């Protein structure tokens, strides 16, 4: 077991439902075509996750105000916090590509939003760190997530057209998830 | 353009140029993107009517999106759509041509306020739904980029150049929706 990873065992139901998920998928233009290519993206990314993790956390680590969210109160990075989260982020890459986007998935999406938010941040790993990740950065991060995935998607010799489809699927699926994560941040009734 | 008040908003944004610098860093937006978004402008400018049809065609294709433009009777308000269309058209140019300075930031606060319940329906003085749910503003980052993509290639630029214009557009669209979140986000959580 991955420490802290509680997919399918959240014991709180998400405040958004499967119909909400359907309508949100429509808003990010996500169809059965993207179901085919997000799973293909998984097949491509799964063997490269160590270098993907290094690239992603290298980006976070290169900006003081982003690495900030993993720091101890004294301003120094908490490497145990970073390492524990890294294992769950690694799993998230596989989940995004491999899970059915069903109620169990939606319950975990609510959980992931809660963990970035002050509601549950720092509780999973029992660490002491900054209390909230400003929402502005969750949205911002849609971009660098997609930009870090893009080069890796080419590395199994899929055609340019297939790589482009895998990248677009990833983009849709990343946007969809960050939308859902906004829930605990948004003024009640405005989501 | 009716309702377009860029430069003359009379609220200062609650985020500042330092906040903008840090958020640009989070979406990997640099001077290179400033150059390529300007080029994207040059490419898109004379294609705006097709862009608009493609964009509002998508909104109009799903009842739960077209909803945000509807009158109480559930039918689209055509006055509202028409007036917004002109400002959206201008936004394509503003995104490409404006310096992302304080006046830009102030208008980004305003655009967020106008999607949000705070100022929605007020600019055009229409009776419509009170709030655009935030979930959709984030969602719409994707369709904005997928709408621009094919037009970015229509003036003969190489795939390498189209990709730079496209990535710049993506970054700049994500940056703006991040700022538009402000009025939606619980105080202290942004
Ligand atoms: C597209 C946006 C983002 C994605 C896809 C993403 C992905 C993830 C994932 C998959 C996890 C682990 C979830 C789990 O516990 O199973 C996580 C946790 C975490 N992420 Fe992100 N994240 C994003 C935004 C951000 C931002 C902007 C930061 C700021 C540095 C950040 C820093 C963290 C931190 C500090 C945790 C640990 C939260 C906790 O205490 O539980 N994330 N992220
Ligand atoms: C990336 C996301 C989005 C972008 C780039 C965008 C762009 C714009 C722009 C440029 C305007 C005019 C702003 C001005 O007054 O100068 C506007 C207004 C408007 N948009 Fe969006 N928009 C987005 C999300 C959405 C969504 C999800 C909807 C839902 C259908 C929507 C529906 C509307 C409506 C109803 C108005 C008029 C609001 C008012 O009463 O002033 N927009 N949008
Ligand atoms: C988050 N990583
Ligand atoms: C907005 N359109």
């Amino acid at each position: 077991k991955i420490p802290g990873y509680t997919y399918g065992e959240t014991e709180n139901r998400a405040p958004f439902n499967l119909e909400d998920l359907k309508l949100l998928k429509e808003a990010v233009m996500f169809t059965a075509e993207d179901e085919e290519y997000i799973q293909k993206a998984g097949e491509v990314l799964e063997d490269q996750v160590e270098e993907i993790l290094d690239t992603w956390y290298g980006f976070v680590g290169s900006h003081p105000h982003l690495l900030y969210y993993f720091t101890s109160p004294d301003g120094t990075p908490n490497e145990k916090y970073l390492a524990a989260v890294r294992k769950r982020f690694s799993r998230w890459i596989l989940d995004t590509s491999n899970r059915s986007y069903d109620q169990a998935w939606l319950d975990y999406q609510y959980e992931i939003g809660l963990r970035h938010h002050r509601t549950k941040k720092n509780q999973t790993d029992n660490v002491e760190s900054v209390p909230n990740i400003g929402y502005r950065y969750l949205v911002a991060f849609i971009y660098p997530i997609t930009a870090t995935m893009k080069p890796f998607l080419a590395r199994k010799g899929h055609t340019p057209e297939e790589v482009e489809k895998m990248y677009q699927a990833w983009f849709k699926a990343t946007t969809l998830q960050v939308a859902l994560w906004s829930y605990p941040y948004v003024k009640y009734g405005d989501f």
